[PDB]
């Protein structure tokens, strides 16, 4: 018994969610919606500059997508309320347009025949957020949920291990983040973010982010203890969090490493990773773990003040955990 | 007596035209129009990732731009017909939105009080095109003209020298072109150009262009003898034409070089350049010549089949020649 | 099965090794470079361009264990003391870029190898062979060259065009990705001043012999082609830009069909064909040494045409090195 | 006027030379590197990062004529045979990155120079001086170090923060541009495996001593700071990310005012201040070694804050090398 998913929005997250769903036997994509001709959708799925060619076959026949022998209904509806999700039997909608990030706009999917909605971004309202490895057991049957952000999915699991084992007094984070679709190729207008309109490939671009402060929502014990900011850098994919934290209980770096390794090999096997290799960003292109702890890159000034490094494929890891949230609220 | 110019569109070309106008004593910018707050316009003019900080001072006072002590009227009108160009005494409008590239849409500037219009792109209709070094003496008083494209401004002057001296039988051109504002930072929708929606910084992107065929419009003797295509590459600025030509009159490469050098030091001093240095693309960031012939990069198979290389700052060179066309149809 | 030793673990040496894991007829048994097993395992495990190694890598007693196979690791400068016969090497993939002649490569045969394939164009008259071009012209030579990555893209396309329409004369440009010889920022490069400028900032003109080398593997094209290159800020994948004059007048649609027919026929696996809106990254990992881009090309008339063909200058060339190894071992 | 010879014509050596043309108190009279005049003129003429040389460059009798001034060009490996007194060199800008100790740099004084400034952090106890930090602590030493480009950014900001609020402890990250030590594609780097990966593709963690070196130029901060770096695919301009604990509680607005006051006061020209939506390229050519980014920083509370400061790791550091030359010559 497979969970039937419709994808609203075939951007970066929507397409990588689709690609990850082909690998999972418990989740099935049955419908895609975006303002794109079916033939265009096949082209964007077939070819990916970041993640290579689609592993499988995609073709178009009679206005529908054929993906590995499976028929995908393709629609181009602007109003989510006329999506007729019930006609294809969709259980959960992966709302991935980045535009309907509130309970009232996203509820239009449930009106249109869907049973539940997962937002592939942090909610602009109080729609509950859930990060795997952090607070999945706190889901209480809500029909609209958020998977938070790609950056929160990296910070929250690492934060839990550190807090549970040593107690975080206070932490400040920087994410050295890859270029995203909202940026510009050359200096251009970006009214909502002047820095973000500067040429992405030429610049280190500071930006603000609530992802660190949002960790206090999925980890309420850390409610007012985390914040930070971002540096957008000229990479097509893969980012890394730089977490400077104060510890209540004194810990050697060797003890931090052992605590992370244990959680990575234990309760967070699929979410948190651990490495001692001389890794660089491209080594995590395709990583499913939302947080891979970089043991050698981190550094401690003393037993209570430490800087911790954790990688994440902001496309693949987040997309896989979107599916984890789909299945968690269904299974 | 200075020519008063209004700029419609403060994109890449509009801002570099503005910067080039500060260096010319015969051209004055008196008004800028775009859908941008005056403070934002000052920011985009102050800071340029490609060309550095503005050489001078820019500030905003009472909704107006103050640039080196000069007041610039700033408007944000969508309809070019309500631009009230006559209120600021604009003679010529540099139409640089890339959107009103036809006589009927651009004529709205003349209705709005302007006397003449220069399109900073190739016309979508038959609005006459003029390239400096090619056909400025063919201007016959038209009130709406086009400066063609940045690529045509590189190919046309070099084509004239080669044709005048040796006779071009036929030529095929490739422009290895820098990233432009129409491209995307990561794989994304570009309905009018699927290749152009792929991540600009990751890819060599083939594209079509009429710039070579357009040379037959500014150089009618070459009407059906030139065409070609483009490769978009991950550079923020500066492009280069790769011209493979057949010659009627046999010429050694030394004779081609001498003919180009003579025209560069003679009738085309400001338009066509010549170098024998080991130049790379960044060496022409800020180049005013629309075509700098790369002597060492070119290669000949024989005396009638030769490949010629010419650089151009697709932002600075074209912007300077836009001003040359403004002044030519006024002076 | 052919037992292969790789001399030189650079870009070509490492991608050849990765490609060899997919073929059941070729197995790598020894690697030689001045690098030591622990570093080699790291470079093989992690690749910025082609992702993580598909399989398992570990180090044991100064040797590599790769997918359960023990690889001898040596660091010998003189190929004559490489003791290839002690590890049973049949063919040597000479990939240092340094021993590109019959006399230096003969030291591999001296050290116990049977045949040698140079992963570059020969500096002497060592015969060159390109798949799809002249593999049938092999006459049992024990030292051969696989030419260059650019030649492996131009030669198959050139053959189809010449065989079908007759090339009078052609000029080629390869828009080429950044390579290891370039610098990250403006720096000294005595042998090529342009090449020392910052690779990531620049379109850099550079020289190439690949077009005239096509006249060696396709003697009918001797002295009919030349050209040059532009190195551009991409990590991998290049494309040839071939402007040619044709004897027999042909519409561009007729050119397309002739290439497609050869891609689906006599050159399957060597030459590819597409009408899709492809970009460079779509060929990262391409096995075909030449994929014809139908939509990118353009014709001025029926006798003057510009033809575009992609190639992964790492993967495609590396696979054909193995293709030549197996061909000279039959 | 101070007559300067530059040993080493790399990135720092060439940008120091360009910066010296703007100052009337310092003139370059000799350059030494294994490069020859014709190449040096080319590298000086054309720069991918900073544009064409502002002025005229030509070669005459193996020597450089730059803006009408004759520059002696030598290619001496041993600094003791550099004959600095024959060209009247007062101070030597030691910029090879190779002679970073009192005993190797003393060979310059042996060869006729009066004083030496190393354009890097000393490997021995050669005193380090950062403008805005401890220039007033110079006691006439003939060999000094200007520390690193990153130290020149952290030390002035650290001083303002410590002087005003008291730093208990700080951890710093510098998001740093690509440098000449990196590779264009995955390649051998024995001394730093991460550093051999393709610079243009990767965020690359790397080490840095710049934070602890701040404890040397600001002894009050001894053992209170450490950190590391991420090398990113930009050709130039870097930024320090300083997370600090403060003794005296301060709102972020109070921190901003304290930095702005110092930037407009005692550290004018060294420390800068902005509230604009700046990005890295806005500081390509910046003379200030540290420009505080008010909007980029963020505070968790009045005692735990993250501070952002930009630096052109080429231009800013190069200007302060000349600033140290002139300070030790007074």
């Amino acid at each position: 018994m497979t969970i039937k998913v419709g994808i609203n929005g075939f951007g970066r997250i929507g397409r990588i969610v689709f690609r990850a769903a082909q690998k999972r036997s418990d989740i099935e994509i049955v419908a895609i919606n975006d303002l794109l001709d079916a033939e265009y959708m096949a082209y964007m799925l077939k070819y990916d500059s970041t993640h290579g060619r689609f592993d499988g076959t995609v073709e178009v026949k009679d206005g529908h997508l054929i993906v590995n022998g499976k028929k995908i209904r393709v629609t181009a509806e602007r109003d989510p309320a006329n999506l007729k999700w019930d006609e294809v039997g969709v259980d959960v909608v992966a709302e991935a347009t980045g535009i309907f990030l509130t309970d009232e706009t996203a509820r239009k999917h449930i009106t249109a025949g869907a049973k539940k909605v997962v937002l592939t971004g942090p909610s602009k309202d109080n729609t509950p957020m859930f990060v795997k490895g952090a607070n999945f057991d706190k889901y209480e049957g809500q029909d609209i949920v958020s998977n938070a952000s790609c950056t929160t999915n990296c910070l929250a699991p690492l934060a839990k291990v550190i807090n549970d084992n040593f107690g975080i007094i206070e932490g400040l984070m920087t994410t050295v983040h890859a270029t995203t679709a909202t940026q510009k190729t050359v200096d251009g207008p970006s009214h909502k973010d002047w820095r973000g309109g500067r040429g992405a490939s030429q610049n280190i671009i500071p930006s603000s982010t609530g992802a660190a402060k949002a960790v206090g929502k999925v980890l309420p014990e850390l409610n007012g203890k985390l914040t930070g900011m971002a540096f957008r850098v000229p990479t097509p994919n893969v980012s890394v969090v730089d977490l400077t934290v104060r510890l209540e209980k004194a810990a050697t770096y060797e003890q931090i490493k052992a605590a992370v390794k244990a959680a990575a090999e234990g309760e967070m096997k699929g979410v948190l990773g651990y490495t001692e290799d001389d890794v660089v960003s491209t080594d995590f292109n395709g990583e499913v773990c939302t947080s891979v702890f970089d043991a050698k890159a981190g550094i401690a000034l003393n037993d209570n003040f430490v800087k911790l490094v954790s990688w994440y494929d902001n496309e693949t890891g987040y997309s896989n955990k979107v599916l984890d949230l789909i299945a968690h609220i269904s299974k």
